[PDB]
């Protein structure tokens, strides 16, 4: 089991450059619309608290330079939806994959295609933290890079990059321009809420350990969900939702270990330590691998 | 800012991946212009795999014994040859998506991106390193043979690896694109052990510089060391030797952080001798050796 990105080719064919003034960032070209962060229309003397509505009144179609490589795509319409700008262009992208826009929950993972000037430079796997930040890797000019999942041949876009926070973590929106968490696209220092450990993913990691025959931590206890949730929060663990219980179903069926029995096993690991031992080679409990991520990597048949 | 294990965008390689089938065996091939490259053991039955005479099995095959599929269309095989452990299938169609490319043989300690494929379908991408014992710590399942490793520079894809084998310890072995294995391994169905692995010293130091660039300095000290005395301790702890070339390649990271290379060596020596004492570096409880100096500069500058 390993942290793996989705192949990025379907997304690479969608990356473009958007320039307004001397500010260049990345945009996402799907059919005849280009999606990008709206702060591309900001000047260096106006980022502190931009009035985006009045800044955009000042802009016409001909103020936007959209480029696929060095090839210009003429902008024939523009609008703002929350914190994203939607630029209608004169050319439908022939590389447009089958796609959806989706808003992910904390704990869900996705691949990020980090881009600069519309040129992809790297791909890595991220998790949405419970405080709605991501521990990403972004340099200047990265805004507009997107995060995504791929299921069969459909790309589910879930993240567009906008901000770095003082602590070095990152914040952004879904593809309707709505920020994850309490952040705003302003040139200010914004504090992330206090983070927690992603319980459902820890449990997925324990199931993965069991699947591999590493199962010393399986105890003889069970628990109710409410009892577990109340203890978990005292160790800075997220509480479990009904949806979390249900996405652990397949792993519970595969191993024969009831979800609530594994919760009792995790509770013991929180109240005592690992003694000295490790799980899957590590002394730390991994929390950025989802139940889906574990199920996929069990065999070639499921991973394809 | 930030630090992640980062792979190269895989789109240029995705357009080259195909499915090759011989009899009951299916794996992946690499389609460049009008040739498909794939592991030669695709021609083996489960009988053959135990002790294949590969020249033996191949002369008994004809072109129509090979079924090559690219996405949804069959490519017709019109020629076949063998170069070391790779098969070269000539097909009657050029791959329009052929990128600019080169075949390279990489050195131990260097990194590359792996595009893991199953039945010709790319399914994940991750970053690996060629270990000093010429294994790779991959994640490969059944059907993954013929997946390739690569680096990209501008628009040119440098293919350095094609996947063939898993060892009993769970690490992996494979060839360059000329079909020559990395390390002492062979394409037969036997349990094979590697030589004793060592830690890639120059990469650990690059990673420590990354940790400093990202604001973490707890492991630094005011000691220094000579290069030879550092190498004495490194060899004691199963680390590869650090050469003057390594010291030079660390130059840019040293200049960026203001920490002389031999001072960082002194930090690493202390970490080797004292342990990490339950602390973390870039979220890791272990010293990480699969980031090269170039990888760190690329991601942190
Ligand atoms: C977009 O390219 C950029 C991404 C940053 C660059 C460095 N790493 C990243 O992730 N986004 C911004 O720079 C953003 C624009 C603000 C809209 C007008 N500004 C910030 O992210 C600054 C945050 C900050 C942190 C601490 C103190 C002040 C400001
Ligand atoms: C090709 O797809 C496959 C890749 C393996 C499958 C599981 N994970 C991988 O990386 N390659 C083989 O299966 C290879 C075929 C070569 C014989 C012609 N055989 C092995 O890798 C055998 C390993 C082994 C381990 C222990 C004891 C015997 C054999």
């Amino acid at each position: 089991f390993r942290k793996m990105a989705f192949p990025s080719g379907k997304v690479e064919g969608c990356m473009v450059q958007v320039t307004c003034g001397t500010t260049t960032l990345n945009g996402l070209w799907l059919d005849d619309v280009v999606y990008c962060p709206r702060h591309v229309i900001c000047t260096s003397e106006d980022m502190l608290n931009p009035n985006y509505e009045d800044l955009l009144i000042r802009k016409s179609n001909h103020n936007f330079l959209v480029q696929a490589g060095n090839v210009q795509l003429r902008v024939i319409g523009h609008s703002m939806q929350n914190c994203v700008l939607k630029l209608k262009v004169d050319t439908a992208n022939p590389k447009t994959p089958k796609y959806k826009f989706v808003r992910i929950q904390p704990g869900q993972t996705f691949s990020v295609l980090a881009c600069y000037n519309g040129s992809p430079s790297g791909v890595y796997q991220c998790a949405m933290r419970p405080n709605f930040t991501i521990k990403g890797s972004f340099l200047n000019g990265s805004c507009g890079s997107v995060g995504f999942n791929i299921d069969y041949d459909c790309v589910s876009f879930c993240y567009m990059h906008h901000m770095e926070l003082p602590t070095g973590v990152h914040a952004g929106t879904d593809l309707e321009g709505n920020f994850y968490g309490p952040f705003v696209d302003r040139q200010t220092a914004q504090a992330a809420g206090t983070d927690t450990t992603i319980t459902v993913n820890v449990l997925a990691w324990l199931y993965a350990a069991v699947i591999n025959g590493d199962r010393w931590f399986l105890n003889r206890f069970t628990t109710t969900l409410n009892d577990f949730n109340l203890v978990a929060m005292k160790y800075n663990y997220e509480p479990l939702t009904q949806d979390h219980v249900d996405i652990l179903g397949p792993l519970s069926a595969q191993t024969g270990i009831a979800v609530l029995d594994m919760c009792a096993s995790l509770k013991e690991l929180l109240q005592n330590g690992m003694n000295g031992r490790t799980i899957l080679g590590s002394a730390l409990l991994e929390d950025e691998f989802t139940p889906f991520d574990v199920v996929r990597q069990c065999s070639g048949v499921t991973f394809q």
